[PDB]
């Protein structure tokens, strides 16, 4: 049984994908919690979403055999982790957000489009700098 | 301009689950270089890492005027954050973690369908605790 093109990769991918997302919301709504004074709400959601890690890290574990579900790349080394986040960074600030951001300013969410480009110009100083620390790795 | 049915809106969700996922790859990729010696590059990873999560909160802000990406449900409130995380972790383990185990072990991968069936049963514990914490809310 090869995991590459299975149900099973595509299902991992999306796992993946929830899991980071849950705990990006859950630390989300802990925020929430803490300005509302629920700190023992904000300290379940921070738990759960530890929880969360460990999950997507578990499922990122299985998709080494098949690449990053960012880029399809190989990743496991820092070597390679770093070439990974400056292929995905480059998508990042040369196709996707000026995409949105054009999207947006046409569809007349003027303040969403600016906040596209902004991300744009923040994904290109971490392709740069993450550029920067790959010429100077020494494995 | 409604932000509602908009392309903006697919794209707001789409970037939110990318900035999600981008931290937590940074964060795999640094405990990779944690392990290697790599101290400088984890924490440039770390740092980096941050910086997707102030993109992932700012995604979720603009959504906040259409809905949790989800569940389509209102979030802002503890009281709306802990029903709406309820909701996705009901489907995470009635659904859709037993569906992904499933799919794996008829495809012949054991070991990730005994990790999907841990991950069902780890969500529906979160369902139950958040649900315990929902009833004992006081706002
Ligand atoms: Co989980
Ligand atoms: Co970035
Ligand atoms: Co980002
Ligand atoms: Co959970």
């Amino acid at each position: 049984a090869q995991l590459k093109g299975s149900k099973t990769e595509e299902n991992l991918k999306y796992a993946f994908a929830g899991e980071s997302q849950a705990n990006r919301r859950y630390l989300y709504f802990a925020s929430k919690a803490d300005v509302e004074g629920q700190n023992d709400i904000a300290a379940l959601f921070r738990s759960t979403a530890e929880g969360e890690t460990g999950h997507a890290h578990g499922h990122l574990e299985y998709l080494e055999a098949v690449g990053d579900p960012a880029t399809g790349l190989p990743f496991g080394t820092s070597r390679q982790n770093l070439q990974s986040a400056i292929a995905g960074e480059t998508h990042e600030y040369t196709d996707m957000y000026p995409g949105m951001a054009k999207t947006a300013r046409d569809e007349g969410f003027e303040e969403i489009a600016n906040w596209f480009e902004t991300l744009a110009k923040a994904e290109r100083s971490h392709a740069n700098r993450y550029t920067k620390a790959l010429d100077g790795l020494v494995d």
